């Protein structure tokens, strides 16, 4: 019997432009009188939370609610409470979560490397990489844009941010975009925008062309 | 109370030229009469396993043992059993592990991405990455060499494998490096050698030079 | 009347992936009850040997036996005996061979020699040589590949390892290839892959490209 709270990751914050915190309950039967609440530091009201999950076949229920919160209120480290009270456990248990402040803020520096000439010979693909290195949080959100229009995640793969061991603590990630050679030849300068929290404007873009690594 | 088995990766198989399988115990107290055995498909004898881990302060114990086995035996899908019998659990529990056969073979194709011209304007460093894309197995090995002698793992980080996005299913990974500039000028072709189970000679090297993008 | 034993070289070891030693018998008539046995240092069992050679027209017989043995056991200097007992020679004679330990291990340095400009003006052929120089053992497996697939041995001949003259003691070899000019223009990088037992990963490849001497 445990209750888990999912913090909104910065990839999740940046994706929908709407931060939200959830509270998933483990090992509790599918009964009624489900108590889900979200209070501020002073216990103010919250937006109504809907879309409760279904009943699991293994005699467990997870009541999932979505609540909007201000970004400045969330980034201030304000404590939120998740009070859960079911028929099995009449004692109200509070799950407290807050912003883990105090981490060093190192912005990523992105060197979007064009493919080597030994790939531009088979004319079957032309994999372009967005090397996103050296950012002190482990939360980066990389996506590619094609002539200003952002591209689908089905076309690129963003790696998990792996640590750069040369730095004391700082991670790097990478993101490749395998595209057709004829498409790479004519047009598609392929801006890769990178979303990080430690950036001055929270977005950086890098640009490439055929006549860049010449 | 669970017992976990970690399979031997081809990366460690190629690096050490000796495959070995482990079986660690979770959430079991530091008691005696620890039963650790490794049985084949026919239950043949196994190499002695030593170097049991220390007692953890949180009242849990993990008995880790190492045992040798032939190369062709492991890749043929022979099932192994991890039988555990502790003081808390007199009932013997078997943790069965085996090679997950059924994956087609595409050999890795390696495109090492060079230093570029605008990178060679600050005169402070050289950054090299070695993209290992397009191979259907997921157990690749990548290591770096300088003038034929291997380079230490303190300077390079192989990304963990991920499926390629444009293809429906095929894996990829890569590895990064950072070095100095004046070293790059005279020497250092910087071969990045990949070791894989699907290449015929099992080793492919891709090399760079000063007269590459010239 | 003599018996000849041929020790297995590393090229035969790397090719068939199973080392085996032979023992040919000279100046003995084509009679039956041919005694051919292979014993280890402790005289353990051996793999059965079949495929006996035909009877020579000059009243001599040579029984050829093939037997597998471990790589490490062969490289550790374990002595093997070739016992022969024919009708003409009832006294058993033992032919002993062993690994000639005592020579240092130096890795080859491969400099594949490219075509020349005036050579590529007749527009009729192109010839490539693969100079493997400076390796201390005398057992080198050199072969050629085209786009990763091995090339047929009808198009190349590996020399015999000859000692270098300027070096006090160090061997060298190379192998030849002749190809067409129009084929060279788009493709055929010609990785000349050399397998030598003193290399760490036991394989080096060197290749040529259109922009090699530009």
């Amino acid at each position: 019997i445990r209750v888990f709270a999912i913090p909104p990751s910065f990839a999740s914050i940046f994706l929908t432009k709407s931060t939200k915190l959830t509270c998933l309950v483990t090992d509790l039967t599918t009964y009624d009188s489900v108590t889900i609440s979200w209070t501020r530091q002073n216990g103010e009201a919250v937006k109504t939370h809907t879309n409760i999950s279904e009943s699991h076949p293994n005699a467990t229920f997870s009541a999932v609610g979505e609540a909007s919160i201000c970004e400045d209120d969330w980034n201030s480290g304000e404590r939120f409470t998740c009070t859960v009270t079911h028929t099995d456990l009449p004692s109200p248990l509070k799950q407290t979560i807050s912003r883990p402040k105090g981490v060093a803020l190192h912005r990523p520096d992105v060197y979007l490397l064009p493919p080597a000439r030994e790939q531009l010979n088979l004319r079957e693909s032309a994999t372009i990489t967005c090397l996103v290195t050296g950012f002190s949080p482990a939360d980066v959100f990389v996506q590619w844009m094609q002539r200003g229009q952002p591209l689908s995640p089905e076309k690129y793969v963003t790696s998990a941010p792996m640590p750069e061991p040369q730095a004391p603590g700082r991670y790097f990630a990478h993101s490749i975009l395998t595209v057709s050679e004829e498409e790479w030849n004519t047009g598609e300068t392929y801006t890769c925008v990178v979303a990080h929290e430690a950036l001055p404007n929270r977005v950086t873009e890098r640009t490439v062309d055929k006549s860049t690594g010449k």
